[PDB]
This record gives C-alpha cells, sequence and structure tokens, in this order.
C-alpha cells in the first residue's frame, strides 16, 4: 500500500515512520544508498531531486511535509474540523522551521554553531509548552483531543532535540510529560524500540 | 471586514495571501506595524514564534503565512477537488516554499556575493514547476488540476519576484510565462496588483530585490 524511498537515516522520515507505525499501517521501505544516489538516475527522476519519494497506490509524492498532511487527511490525523486543521498547520509550520534550522546546524555549522544554537534553543521550545498549556492544559495532544500529523512531527523534533542537548525539556514540565505519554503509546514504543529505528543514524554526516 | 493581515509594510510573505484574498472578492483589514513598533517588543512577546504575519478570522489568530494559506485554501475551496488532488496541492506549495526560503536568504543575508551563483542555480529551480504544468492539461489551466488553489496564487509570487530579481528567467519556461500572464490576467487579481496597495510597497523589508 505505502512505499516509503529515503536514504538509510531516520532524517525526514522519521515523523511519517512513527505515524505509520502508531496507526498501525504497513509499508515498504525502499532504502537508496549514497552510492546509488550518486550515480544520477533516481535523482533525475525526483520532482524537486530529493527524497523522500513516497507512494500510496498509484498516487506518487515527494515533499516530507505533503507526505505527513497526506497521511493526516487520509487517517483522520488532521483535527476534528476547519479550526483545528489551521491550529495543526500552525504547529507543523513551526515544526518545520525548527527543523530547518537544526538541519542547518548538522550539516553546515556544527562545530562552529553548536553554542549559540544550544543557547538560543529554550525561546526555540517555549512556543510549544505555550501551545500545551492552552490545549486542556497539556494533558492530551498538541492540538484539540485526537493526536495529528503535527504530534507526530512534533515529537520527533523533540527527540532529536534531547540527543543534541540533553535536558532540554526539564524546564518544560508539559512537553516533557507529553514526549513521555506519546512515547508510551504501544505501537510507537514498540517501534521506537526497533532496530529499524534504534539502528539508523539520526541524520547522514554522522552529525546529531 | 471577518479577516485581519497583521503584518510589516511589505509584500514579502503576505504577498501570495493577499492576492487570494482580493481575487476571491473577499474583504479584509490591514493593520500595520512599523519597524519601530515592533522594536519596542511587546507584540513581538505575543506572537506564538515572535514573528509576522498574525492573520484574525474572526476569532481565529493564526500564525505562519502557509497556515493562512491553507486555512484560506481549505474555508474557500481552493485546495483541490478531493484528497488526491489536495496532497498534489501541498506538494506544489512545499517546493515553493523552499525555493522562498533560498530567495530570503539570499535577499536578507547574502544579496551581492551570492545573486550570480543564485541565478546560475534558477533554471533548476524553477523547472520542476514548468514540469508539474506540462503534466497536467498541457500546462493550460492551473498548477493542479482545473481549479485554482491556494498554490498558484503562492506560485505566481514566487514567480513574479524572481522577475524582478532575474529579468528574463521565465524565457526558457514557456509554460511558467504563459500561466503567469494568465493568472495576472485575473480581473480581480490584475487589479489589485496594478493597485496602491500594492505597487506602493517594497518586495522586501531592506530595499533588495
Ligand atoms: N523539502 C524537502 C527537503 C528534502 C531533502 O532535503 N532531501 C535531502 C534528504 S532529507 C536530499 O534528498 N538530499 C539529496 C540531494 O539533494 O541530492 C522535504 O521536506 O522533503
Ligand atoms: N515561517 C514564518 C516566517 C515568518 C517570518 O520570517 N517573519 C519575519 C517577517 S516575514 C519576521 O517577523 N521577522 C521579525 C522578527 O523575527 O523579529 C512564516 O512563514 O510566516
Ligand atoms: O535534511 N538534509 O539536509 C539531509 C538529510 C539526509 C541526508 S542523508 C545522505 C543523502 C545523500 C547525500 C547528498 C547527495 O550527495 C543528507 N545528506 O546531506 N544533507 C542531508
Ligand atoms: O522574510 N524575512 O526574513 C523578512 C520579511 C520582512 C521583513 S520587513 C522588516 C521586519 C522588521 C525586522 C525587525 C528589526 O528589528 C524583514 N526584515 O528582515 N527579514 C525580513
Amino acid at each position: 500500500p505505502y512505499t516509503v524511498v529515503y536514504f538509510p537515516v531516520r532524517g525526514r522520515c522519521a515523523a511519517l515512520r512513527m505515524l505509520l507505525a502508531d496507526q498501525g499501517q504497513s509499508w515498504k521501505e525502499e532504502v537508496v544508498t549514497v552510492e546509488t544516489w550518486q550515480e544520477g538516475s533516481l535523482k533525475a527522476s525526483c520532482l524537486y531531486g530529493q527524497l523522500p519519494k513516497f507512494q500510496d497506490g498509484d498516487l506518487t509524492l515527494y515533499q516530507s511535509n505533503t507526505i505527513l498532511r497526506h497521511l493526516g487527511r487520509t487517517l483522520g490525523l488532521y483535527g476534528k474540523d476547519q479550526q483545528e486543521a489551521a491550529l495543526v498547520d500552525m504547529v507543523n509550520d513551526g515544526v518545520e522551521d525548527l527543523r530547518c534550522k537544526y538541519i542547518s546546524l548538522i550539516y553546515t555549522n556544527y562545530e562552529a554553531g553548536k553554542d549559540d544554537y544550544v543557547k538560543a534553543l529554550p525561546g526555540q521550545l517555549k512556543p510549544f509548552e505555550t501551545l500545551l498549556s492552552q490545549n486542556q492544559g497539556g494533558k492530551t495532544f498538541i492540538v484539540g483531543d485526537q493526536i495529528s500529523f503535527a504530534d507526530y512531527n512534533l515529537l520527533d523534533l523533540l527527540l532529536i532535540h534531547e540527543v543534541l542537548a540533553p535536558g532540554c525539556l526539564d524546564a518544560f514540565p508539559l512537553l516533557s510529560a507529553y514526549v513521555g505519554r506519546l512515547s508510551a503509546r504501544p505501537k510507537l514504543k514498540a517501534f521506537l524500540a526497533s532496530p529499524e529505528y534504534v539502528n539508523l543514524p539520526i541524520n547522514g554526516n554522522g552529525k546529531q
């Protein structure tokens, strides 16, 4: 039914994989090594010359957030109504903004930039704590009282930041509890513990 | 009006959503924030991610330019005819966003030193949208399907600002060129694009374009 085409890294597929696993969906992983990519043929066929590429039957998609939104739309993980859908997008766009900064650090400026990045991190995380505080005291999900694709993306963002800056959630009780709660969902817990996840590096350059 | 746009006195990340509203004949209010007012700090501190645009739809307050686009897309029926088309609309918009981020980085962080390399790389960055047009009714309608979507307005803005940056950049892309001409000629949009409301704002906030 579903196929994920990507490099052997967590990266921009981590959240959509968590979503699929937690939702009890089956999918095929099509692994593309850097050597295979460097040949050029698959890259030339990709819409924006990049991975992930995703297949849902005869539908082929590119763009990690398009894949998330598609799964959210088709699986009912996109809020209860239009108002919640907009809030879901607002969270996801915020997650994407911080992910872009994280990626820039990892791949272009790790040694020289890490200190300033970590110093700035609390101010980058506080909006998500605020979002939780304004939704049922943070006891459920990031938007409303059902899970959305933005929860999986935010969860991944938080997990990778815990590796980059251990203790970065200690000042944020709602985010800390939210990470624990979501990570304990049975199917997700099983996936996060699986070698499929654990034995992939977070990024492609050995930095985290 | 039920809609309010809160932004700096520039086109920037509100240009597409304004084009959308104008072309759809929807009324809205502009609340202008000067750099002076912004530097005071109170509005900024109240913004979810410390940034503008801020958007109000009745008592619904939104941040994030693409969130605003998607919201208006949903509520005004500019988000495809079915679930498959909606995904394709997202795929276009995400591509537009990726290039817009590169454009913004050039404008604000590296204009003089980076422009030549950027313009050299531009055809490769525009080609995917030409490809999308070529695979949809010979490029004679919209970017996805046979009705306009929020992605059309965002793509259109992206193309317009790149024509200012790199005049003639669409000479290599007949479908994109015709597409810009066609959408820009839509009566309400044409009127808006010619109006002081649009013309008298700079594209960006630093005087570069
Ligand atoms: N906006 C894209 C970015 C994807 C991207 O940056 N792809 C990287 C891997 S995560 C890639 O394919 N790099 C190989 C290349 O550019 O040649 C998304 O969200 O999917
Ligand atoms: N991801 C945001 C980016 C918004 C953004 O970069 N805002 C700029 C203006 S376009 C800003 O508010 N800068 C002022 C500041 O950061 O203090 C969006 O798409 O709305
Ligand atoms: O999000 N990324 O920028 C990103 C994700 C995953 C990877 S894994 C390896 C991909 C292949 C290398 C790039 C093409 O020679 C990245 N390598 O460089 N940037 C990467
Ligand atoms: O998309 N942008 O990076 C962007 C948009 C609009 C503007 S307009 C002026 C905003 C005020 C900047 C704050 C100065 O203390 C930008 N100025 O710097 N980056 C800007």
